């Protein structure tokens, strides 16, 4: 039984779980699947938020257990990401120091934001709201429909269930502003929201970061999710090999039916247009190196976040100057190009 199982696990600290979990060499999709409930508790255990806020530790239980299952199957959509993503923003908070830069309630919201951000989602992005079907109007538009409402719209609905309400205890005005935050933080993780907000996050790294500057910390608080959100980029070459492999099954899936019910895929969904290297190359140079740059232009300490990404970015260039990779295999693996690198 997950629920007792999950109480009779307590609360580990981060050394029964690994020596290296918070490096950001560490892989966390590594992680047994049903050890990453537990792996959550040790996480805000570890960054105190549990003793701080005076959290009860049944109701978080039941909380991270909702959401987990309040995740779907997809190939790349589903509760290992949003686990990989909230293991990265304590990467983050262990690595570049965050309580330095940010309020203890702004990251613990950022936190509960990471596990809640893709909550049912069913592996389908009908987002985009463009006319021309190339990957670079997919990469440049500023503007959709904003499924992340409906991710927010679920995390509160976990909230008010009987039993799930990690924050009940709070003063009204705190738990409004951990809802704000919560709410503002998964809407970041819209792409169109990300190059909205561009041009303002280019010259917060320009001016500096002014860590009395409230601006200053929502902008950060979007880069930080956007961070989180690609760092399955920032690990190794298998990892961003498997990713790919996952994020394109997820895409196929919704573009075979498209052009089945003779509907125009994007083209990154249609298997007969979509080359998954140069594909890679494009969301890398466009939106994730940039993002990491940012990052590492207000924290010199996540240089090697930035370094990792330029490093699978030219994987990624050494496969498809090698390959050409249109659409995925019947099994949907590349991992005979793990032997090709070396
Ligand atoms: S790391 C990564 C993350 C996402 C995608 C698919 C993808 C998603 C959105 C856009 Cl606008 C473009 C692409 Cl190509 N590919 N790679
Ligand atoms: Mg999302
Ligand atoms: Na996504
Ligand atoms: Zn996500």
């Amino acid at each position: 039984d997950e629920y007792t199982k999950l109480l009779h696990d307590g609360i580990q600290p981060v050394a029964a779980i690994d020596s290296n979990f918070a490096s950001f060499t560490y892989t966390p999709r590594s992680l047994p699947e049903d050890d990453t409930s537990m792996a959550i508790l040790s996480m805000l255990q570890d960054m105190n938020f549990i003793n701080n806020y005076k959290i009860d530790c049944p109701t978080l239980a039941r909380f991270c257990l909702m959401v987990k299952k309040g995740y779907r199957d997809p190939p790349y959509h589903n509760w290992m990401h949003a686990f990989s993503v909230s293991h990265f923003c304590y990467l983050l908070y262990k690595n570049l120091e965050l309580t330095n830069y940010l309020e203890d309630i702004e990251i613990f919201a950022l936190f509960i934001s990471c596990m809640c951000h893709d909550l049912d989602h069913r592996g389908t992005n009908n987002s985009f709201q463009v006319a021309s079907k190339s990957v670079l109007a997919a990469l440049y538009s500023s503007e959709g429909s904003v499924m992340e409402r409906h991710h927010f719209a679920q995390a509160i609905a976990i909230l008010n269930t009987h039993g799930c309400n990690i924050f009940d205890h709070f003063s009204r005005k705190d738990y409004q502003r951990m809802l704000d935050l919560m709410r503002d933080i998964i809407l970041a993780t819209d792409l169109a929201h990300h190059l909205r907000i561009f041009k303002d996050l280019q010259k917060m790294a320009e001016v500096g970061y002014d860590r009395n500057n409230k601006q200053h910390h929502r902008l950060l608080l979007c880069l930080l999710m956007t961070s989180c959100d690609l760092s399955d980029q920032t690990k190794g070459w298998k990892t961003t090999r498997k990713i790919a492999e996952l994020i394109y099954k997820e895409f196929f899936s919704q573009g075979d039916l498209e052009k089945a019910m003779g509907n125009r895929p994007m083209e990154m969904m249609d298997r007969e247009k979509a080359y998954i290297p140069e594909l890679q190359i494009s969301f890398m140079e466009h939106i994730a190196m940039p993002i990491y740059k940012l990052l590492q232009d207000l924290f010199p300490k996540a240089a090697e976040l930035y370094e990792r990404v330029a490093s699978n970015r030219e994987h990624w260039t050494k496969v498809s100057h090698k390959f050409t990779i249109r659409g995925l295999p019947s099994n949907n693996s590349l991992d005979f190009l793990d032997e090709e690198l070396e």
